């Protein structure tokens, strides 16, 4: 397989100026006629004309309307069409082709495919070449004129990019629409949709130009009543880009379309965003709370690409983080402003430090701008997206809001409807940095290391306080562990937002301060510090690093109680838990290894338990934040701190810590579960489709977390509460009633009740499947088998497959069963899925990412399943490449 290197970028010897498509959809085949108006570029050296073209069946090809003949004048190997240079004109010419494709049997969901009764395209990154021949790379900018025809009764709604310029009838009960999109775009932003779609619409008037924009949200008829929140999210997105960035939408119309079968969450095709239904459709009756934030996130995110990705484009796929990390960052700012809850930021940090930190210490570790790739899996990653987002957010932290906005607007104005690279972004930020520091000497050259260096930096602290001098010192060190990408890691530009808390009264002792650490170590001294402070370090999580605060648990407790920054409070709690987990883990591990007949465990710090109770019982404290403090750190976060992690031992450690705290706090939890009911489950706005209260949803999160704690504990009579909860109108509640009932004889009664409530809404059924999969059941393997036989069957819908299996992979005790049966089961699913959808098969590999972090027995079991998969004669390029990289072959 071909390895592509970043440094080898060279412009094509061809230009494609105009694409004119005719897409004729029939029952058994789709006919795609394409005329490319092309030219020879200044880089041309009289090479062969080579088009990408995957799985296309050629009816004809022609140059200047002269039919070309196979073998003589072109060859085609199902991947590349080669037109021998002697037949390629030397000035402007027309290339035309007619190919046949088969969206009905395209279960890989890339290129043109059928999702239920909707025909839909997915072209990012390399899917356009599965529709027609092209030079399928994002620097080939062209104009598009697209005509789609189809059976009118089956496909009454025809959509593509641009303006609909004509609609016409065709003999045989068919009809057509022509869409012309004169602005240049890369082919990965082409889309087409045909179906019996229903819609909601609104008109948005832009802030400055006062342009009327038509907004249409589409879905199949069955679910059209689930579109209202998306439309509200879209309006919000557009207002935020105006308000924060001063950016308005440029086009007459924006369509959002929900489809049932989709490899990812959504896709920003220009004017025609296409979504996984699970990231567009929601109702209060038929969705869990999580859907509301998800739809807000995904509508926002694809909307923000209209600038960062669609108007300012990528020259090549190595710059992916410049559209994805920057767009994630824009959506984070949006969501933070929309939700007004601290849990928006904390949830993103929680993901980065579990999932992305895991990736960055795995054999898959890469910088946010990789130097090479064989498959797009090397790009579409939590590193590129989420660490990329934190790299983009660090500019805002360094510059502050006014100068960040100034630098952002420099980038937009300079690069609007060109291609840009990460260096172009850094440049624009640097111009702002100069303006802010007040000198053209200052630069951000060191900052560029965040794009090229892999691995997570470790930042550690020592302190000094001189009481006589009133002088306080923070000594900071950074280190990044060498890996496969850099043998010698350089110091990064790390911005460290800090506060100093007076431990006597909880007050801030200094103004807003961001320490700029640019060397391997530095000492920051503060004068006129009246009392020894407790430092509040990396406020807001100000750089994507392992923070080693070297604080005592008494200092962390004081921050947890009294600090002003939510992340630091959360982090201090996290750190207290980690110190406890590592200690108890080692005590259990020693008892297992030494086969001890008796041993001691270090109990949970009582003052920490007291602090949790203090916060829980504070009626002015935030319910979302409360839910994080009563939860231990994610397993995938904890794994970053333990070599040869024995999962069973970790499961015993967690059990012990949870039981220690519950033994003190269960009455508090019960009281709160009851006192929260009225506001959490308030039905006042249940039938107001547009009324979304993120604080109220966080109250339900807290109740549902507490209920789980109480049910695991077999708190007296909790089953009564569980059964009553099953009767709630909110799916978050009644599906929670299912999961927490796992600990009781009522589980299967609730399984049936909740199945019946879920079964007639495709997405709700998927949420039910997740709830069953995640259930803490001793007979979980038998339950999956029942899901497989009765519900999932041979569904190829990636939402169904992911729902049945992924939540189960997080079951620490059972997925990691020492027989290896869990690893076996998931490898079987990956291999089955790989036959028709290599992308989703590769997604299903996720639990294997930490394989080399586990105890040696499990390392061996996982490695055995990965090698079994690798040996499959029919393995896809995508899966093979992924597993080869993961297993360090
Ligand atoms: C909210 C947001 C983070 C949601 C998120 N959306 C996005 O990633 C969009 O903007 C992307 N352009 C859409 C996209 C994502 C992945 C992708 O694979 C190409 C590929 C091919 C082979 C192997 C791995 C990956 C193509 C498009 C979401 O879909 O989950
Ligand atoms: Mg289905
Ligand atoms: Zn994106």
């Amino acid at each position: 397989p071909k390895i592509h290197y970043r440094k080898d970028y060279k412009p094509s010897g061809f230009i494609i100026n105009q694409v004119t498509l005719n897409i004729n959809i029939h029952d058994q085949e789709t006919i795609v006629r394409s005329v490319l108006d092309m030219d020879i570029s200044k880089h041309n050296v009289g090479e062969d004309l080579v088009f990408d073209g995957v799985g296309l069946k050629i009816n004809e090809i022609s140059i200047n309307n002269k039919k070309l003949v196979e073998g003589e004048e072109y060859t085609y190997d199902n991947e590349f069409l080669t037109i021998f240079s002697k037949f390629v004109p030397k000035s402007k010419f027309a290339f035309s082709s007619e190919v046949i494709i088969h969206p009905e049997t395209n279960y890989a969901l890339t290129g043109l495919y059928k999702s239920k009764n909707i025909i839909v395209s997915q072209c990012e990154a390399t899917g356009f070449r599965r529709i027609t021949f092209f030079i399928d790379r994002p620097d080939m900018m062209a104009k598009y004129d697209v005509t789609v025809t189809a059976d009118k009764e089956k496909y009454p709604v025809l959509l593509s990019n641009g303006d609909k310029v004509n609609e016409f009838e065709i003999p045989g009960g068919r009809h057509g629409a022509r869409f012309n999109d004169p602005p240049l775009k890369p082919c990965y932003l082409f889309a087409v949709v045909a179906g019996d779609l229903k819609h909601l619409s609104a008109t948005y008037i832009t802030k400055y130009t006062k342009k009327k924009v038509e907004l249409y949200v589409f879905s199949e008829e069955k679910y059209v009543s689930k579109l209202q929140w998306a439309l509200e999210c879209l309006k919000k997105s557009m207002a935020f880009d105006e308000d924060y960035f001063g950016l308005e939408y440029d086009l007459s119309r924006l369509n959002l379309v929900a489809v049932s079968d989709f490899n990812v969450g959504a896709m920003e095709n220009k004017g025609l965003n296409i979504f996984n239904a699970n990231s567009l459709l929601a109702s209060k009756k038929n969705s869990i709370d999580f859907s509301y934030a998800r739809i807000l996130t995904v509508v926002g995110h694809e909307y923000f690409h209209q600038y960062t990705g669609n108007r300012v484009t990528l020259r090549d796929w190595f710059q992916l983080t410049l559209k994805e990390g920057l767009t994630v960052h824009r959506e984070n700012l949006f969501s933070e402003e929309m939700t007004k809850t601290v849990t928006t930021r904390l949830s993103h940090v929680d993901l980065l430090r579990s999932v992305q930190f895991l990736e960055d210490s795995s054999p898959l570790s890469h910088p946010i701008r990789p130097e090479s790739y064989v498959s797009m899996e090397n790009f579409y990653t939590t590193t590129v997206y989420d660490k990329g987002s934190e790299v983009m957010r660090m500019y805002l932290t360094i510059l502050g809001e006014e100068y960040y906005k100034k630098g952002f607007d420099i980038y937009i104005k300079k690069n609007d409807g060109n291609t840009a690279t990460c260096e172009d972004f850094n440049y624009a930020m640097e111009q702002a940095y100069k303006m802010k520091k007040a000198d053209n000497s200052a630069n951000l050259n060191q900052y560029l290391l965040w794009f090229s260096q892999s691995g997570t930096p470790h930042v550690s602290f020592k302190y000094n306080y001189d009481a006589e001098k009133k002088q306080y010192s923070i000594h900071v060190n950074q280190y990044t562990k060498p890996d496969e990408n850099q043998k010698e890691k350089k110091p990064l530009f790390i911005p460290i937002s800090v506060g100093l808390i007076n431990p006597e009264n909880g007050k801030e002792m200094i103004s807003q301060t961001t320490l700029e650490l640019t060397k391997e170590s530095d000492t920051f001294v503060f004068n006129n510090i009246a009392v020894k402070p407790i430092p509040s370090l990396f406020r807001g999580f100000s750089a994507p690093v392992y923070i080693e605060d070297q604080l005592t648990d008494e200092e962390r407790i004081l921050l947890l109680k009294y600090d002003s920054d939510a992340f630091v409070r959360y982090n201090s709690c996290t750190n207290i838990y980690m110190k406890q987990i590592l200690m108890n883990y080692n005590e259990f591990l020693k008892a297992k290894n030494e086969k001890l007949e008796s041993f001691q465990l270090t109990p949970v710090n009582a003052q920490f338990i007291d602090a949790i109770k203090y916060l829980l019982e504070d009626p002015h404290a935030d319910a979302g934040f409360k839910s994080y403090i009563v939860s231990l750190p994610q397993d995938r976060y904890i794994i970053n701190f333990v070599s040869n992690l024995d999962t069973d031992v970790l499961a015993d450690t967690k059990e012990y810590i949870y039981k220690q705290i519950g033994d003190k706090l269960n009455d508090v939890y019960y009281k709160m579960f009851k006192s929260l009911e009225a506001k959490a489950d308030d039905l006042t706005y249940f039938n107001d489709e547009s009324h979304v209260d993120f604080d109220q949803m966080n109250m339900r999160t807290l109740r549902n977390t507490l209920l789980s704690l109480l049910s695991k504990a077999q708190y007296p009579n909790i089953l009564n509460e569980i059964i009553e909860h099953s009767k709630s109108p909110y799916p978050s509640n009644w599906l929670t009633s299912l999961s927490v009932s796992a600990y009781f004889d009522k589980y299967f009664e609730l399984y049936d009740k909740t199945y019946k409530l879920s079964k007639d809404d495709e997405l709700l059924l998927q949420e039910w499947l997740k709830t069953v999969s995640r259930s803490d059941r001793k007979d979980i393997y038998e339950i999956l088998k029942k899901l497989e036989n009765e519900v999932l069957k041979d569904s190829k819908n990636p939402n169904d497959i992911r729902a049945v299996y992924l939540p189960f992979t997080n079951n620490l005790r059972r997925f990691h069963d020492i027989s290896g049966k869990g690893y076996k089961l998931i490898a079987e699913v990956i291999t089955k899925t790989d036959k028709f959808n290599p992308m989703v098969a590769t997604q299903l590999c996720e639990p294997f990412k930490l394989w080399n972090k586990l105890d040696t027995k499990r390392q061996e079991l996982m490695l055995n399943e990965m090698n079994t998969m690798l040996q499959e004669p029919q393995i896809s390029n995508n899966l093979k490449e992924y597993l080869l990289r993961l297993t360090n072959k």
